[PDB]
């Protein structure tokens, strides 16, 4: 599952995961797994 929130601040990544600020607002990893 890609993360993402923050627009703009990462650029273009095939992977969700990007790079986060002392805050970052995003949704919560499922409980699943």
């Amino acid at each position: 599952y890609r993360q993402s929130s923050a627009t703009s601040s990462f650029g273009g990544l095939g992977g969700g995961s990007v790079r986060f600020g002392p805050g970052v607002a995003f949704r919560a990893p499922s409980i699943h797994g």
